[PDB]
């Protein structure tokens, strides 16, 4: 047919990544507590995501292991900046 660009499973990697492109700017508004209940479910969520693309088995994809490295230092990013807002 033809060849388009971005694979078909590449788009999940997008898909994901886009999640957490928006829980980046929720941070930034969250006002949660270090030891509230939404806290806990803030930093729950965002290691949620990176628990499913951390969850690949994959083996001679350089793609993946490229995105799935980045996508997982985003979570770092957004971790500590939450745990800042907490307190």
């Amino acid at each position: 047919g033809s060849p388009e660009f971005t694979p078909p499973s590449i788009k999940k990697i997008i898909h994901v990544l886009e999640k957490v492109q928006y829980l980046e700017q929720e941070v930034e508004e969250f006002v949660g507590k270090k030891t509230d209940k939404a806290y806990w479910l803030l930093e729950e969520m965002l290691t949620k995501e990176l628990l499913e693309l951390d969850s690949v088995e994959t083996g001679g994809q350089d793609s993946v292991r490229q995105a799935r490295k980045e996508a997982v230092c985003k979570i770092q990013a957004i971790l500590e900046k939450l745990e800042k807002k907490g307190l």
